[PDB]
């Protein structure tokens, strides 16, 4: 059974048949559409049972995508697969395996405008690592290559899988590089107030906090089960962009700069069936990821009004419009920083003009994209981008990408 | 399945058991998500739809189960099977209009749901009665600026060969025409219902904003052309509060969205004719209507006298002039006194309606694509809110363009 998407901006129509290969379910019915909810619990331990089915079905995968589909190198390799997990009931990925997998998490996750690009990630495979201080040196190498000086790299480095639930590697931090929040008693936050509840962990777990406005987190690392501990980054390796705009010479004045590496650290990498708890992986930003959200969402840095005091805007009603004049200069002033300093960055009409090139290369090769319209489309100026309206179809293919709850509301504690 | 959605803003959560109470289906299955699919897909069947309808109804009015219930149940079951259908009473028709806008689960603005002046025109047997009907709801509706919304009911299908139409897709919209050079002049999006006017006898007078006029269809027949008397059409000078170049620009829209293409289904019985209008929302004006690329496309002109770096999109120049353009369309309407809500409103107004719809009926059906405005989404307050989606009746349908199934 085919579906069909059109763009209505263009009228192309494309055909989707590649989501029959569709395993994991979306959350909505015939009856409900749960598209605008932020985790059904599907985006959200496992044993020997329900295990090889798995292998088997990425192992087809893996051998069709190298047109050694039947061969005896495959039913080789699905034998060692079987008689690994009925003895140990796991196994192991081949390095080639690993590196298919951790590619098409990234090309199957239906929320991400970037994928253009996501057949050139470089895989590092931490895999023998045991301590949370080889975790530490694993992401200090993972930073340096990815900065690469400003000339920003895609990269992902692979901790070891889940066992039995009981000795799991985590990244404590949602991403290798974030600004401390600190709550004051007076009820206002210093920094980001995104993190004010993974601040205080750090802070009781030892760590001294420069309490500043843009203080960079320690890495909180869990290796093997064992209580996280905490790591400095080098500060050489956290290339940072002093944020100031191209017309407005008092922008500098507020004092604001980003971190130019997005390296996303608390999801779970999921491939054969195999769960990779503690799996960072990094990109570049768009620019509405910092100016729009990290900068003008109520909830965080929330510098709206001020931009828009020293633009001396009617601030009085909302019908002036003067949030999106100030969002609309917040961003320019991002997007100017980081090509003024040679920073990767995309901006938002760029990255989604990209993604439907993307998208179309990927109905015509694949068969089909799965993409989230209410992710892909930007947080401003949303229909004169081209994918607001470009239908899309979602669903959920493996390997992927998952959400999973925060380590100190599961993990047990050795004291 | 007594299902929660959050607001990630605020963390309010609320709970929502309206949805068990649907009906019809969104297009979804548990293997794939279609939330962002535009348009997506009788003698038997009627009596359980009037059933459910009126169990409803008499609900609402606190007389469920009651002496007047159970006689107007079996008074429209015993019609529907002599007649073959059934007759809603005035209070019934004004009812299932409300609450089909109240379900319009895609509708930004049903905060007012409850406000609707319900115009009965099921009386109506010609394309000039038709017209008459119209021209009062666009005097009543437009009310010299201060719109009041109304929708207009005419006679619901029978055998489907007597179908009342309004072809237009709202009683007031702008020429558009093919050029020599090959563009378009005018409004790019009603070139093929220009033509189609044009194709039956309309004189175009082939400027940028020519109202169409209305082809309206009774009982089947063929359509009839009718001219809208201008001083019923309420427009706006566009100009900037801070740029005085910009009236230069000879822009203007009309004060009434009146959109005229829809079904009105309540209680099993369909209204293929039920012309029904508010106010804009500025954005569906200056965002959609004058910056998308199939539509005005008039944002490269506004950032060339804004004297912007054009060449490379990381200037942002177009979202500066979606913006300026925006801020003009509200400074024109609220100068003029003409009623408009700007995005922040308006969506502040719908996350309070959400909150009141959870409190006072259980839920309320949003489609969180088109909920969210087509400009500077993640900071309005309906971004961050999650919704659900699922479909309730009464309900305004999709129908097809009537052009493409009238037998002439
Ligand atoms: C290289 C440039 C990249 C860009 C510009 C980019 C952009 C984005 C953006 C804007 C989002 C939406 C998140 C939000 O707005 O809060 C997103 C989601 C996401 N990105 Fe990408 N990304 C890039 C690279 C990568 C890489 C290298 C990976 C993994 C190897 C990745 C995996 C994801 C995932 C898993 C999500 C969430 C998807 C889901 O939950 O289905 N991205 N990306
Ligand atoms: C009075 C102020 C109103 C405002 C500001 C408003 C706003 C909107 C907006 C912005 C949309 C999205 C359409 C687009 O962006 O192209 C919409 C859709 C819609 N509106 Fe409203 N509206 C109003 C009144 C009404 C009334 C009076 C009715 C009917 C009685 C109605 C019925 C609908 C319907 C049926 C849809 C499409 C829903 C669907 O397809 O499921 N609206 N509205
Ligand atoms: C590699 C990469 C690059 C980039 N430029 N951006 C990225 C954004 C996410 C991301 C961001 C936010 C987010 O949502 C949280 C608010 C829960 C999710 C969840 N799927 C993923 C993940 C990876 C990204
Ligand atoms: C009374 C009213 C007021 C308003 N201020 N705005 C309105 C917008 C629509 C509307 C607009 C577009 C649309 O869909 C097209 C893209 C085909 C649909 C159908 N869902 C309804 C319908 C009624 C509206
Ligand atoms: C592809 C997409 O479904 C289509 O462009 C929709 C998206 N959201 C929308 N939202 C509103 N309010 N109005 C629209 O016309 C649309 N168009
Ligand atoms: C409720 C809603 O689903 C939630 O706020 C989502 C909406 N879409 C988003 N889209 C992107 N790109 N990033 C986000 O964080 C969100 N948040
Ligand atoms: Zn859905």
């Amino acid at each position: 059974r085919f579906l069909k998407v059109k763009n209505w901006e263009t009228d192309v129509v494309l055909t989707d048949t590649l989501h029959l290969k569709s395993t994991l379910e979306t959350g909505c019915t015939e009856h409900i559409c749960m598209g605008s909810i932020m985790l059904p619990s599907q985006h959200t331990v496992r044993t020997k049972d329900q295990l090889f089915p798995l292998a088997k079905e990425f192992l087809d995968q893996y051998y069709s995508s190298i047109k050694r589909f039947g061969s005896k190198a495959h039913m080789d390799r699905l034998e060692e697969v079987n008689k690994e997990i009925e003895s140990t009931s796991t196994y192991q990925l081949k390095d080639t395996e690993l590196i298919y997998g951790a590619k098409h998490a990234w090309r199957n996750a239906s929320r991400c405008v970037g994928r253009i690009q996501w057949s050139k990630l470089q895989v590092f495979d931490a895999r023998d690592c045991t301590t949370a201080h080889g975790m530490f040196n694993y992401i200090c190498n993972h930073v340096k290559y990815a900065t690469n000086k400003g000339n920003l790299r895609s990269a992902i480095t692979i901790f070891p899988q889940r066992t039995d639930g009981k000795h799991d590697f985590r990244v404590w931090n949602s991403q290798l590089i974030r600004y401390a929040g600190y709550k004051q008693p007076d009820g206002s936050t210093l920094g980001d107030p995104a993190n004010v509840q993974f601040t205080e962990i750090c802070i009781q777990q030892g760590w001294k906090a420069p309490r500043g406005r843009f203080d960079v987190l320690p890495l909180l690392l869990q290796a093997n089960g064992n209580d996280p501990e905490l790591f400095q980054i080098p500060p050489e390796l956290v290339l940072e962009v002093p944020i100031r705009h191209p017309k407005f010479d008092w922008f500098k004045d507020l004092g604001l700069k980003w971190y130019g590496l997005p390296a996303v650290s608390n999801m779970l990498l999921e491939i054969g069936g195999l769960e990779f708890s503690a799996c960072p992986f990094s990109g570049w930003y768009m620019g509405t990821e910092i100016g729009v959200r990290d900068y003008c969402d109520n909830s965080r840095y929330n510098i709206l009004e001020e931009v828009a005091k020293k633009m001396d805007l009617d601030m009085r009603k909302t019908s002036s419009l003067w949030k999106d004049q100030a969002l609309v200069e917040i961003n320019i002033a991002v997007l100017y920083s980081f090509q003024s300093d040679k920073v990767t960055i995309v901006d938002h009409h760029s990255a989604t003009e990209s993604f439907i090139k993307h998208m179309e290369n990927e109905y015509r090769c694949r068969g089909g994209c799965p993409a989230d319209w209410v992710w892909i489309v930007p947080p401003m100026s949303g229909s004169i981008t081209p994918v607001f309206h470009q239908e899309m179809l979602n669903y959920r293919l493996t390997p992927s990408f998952e959400y999973q709850p925060d380590p100190w509301n599961t993990h047990v504690w050795k004291g």
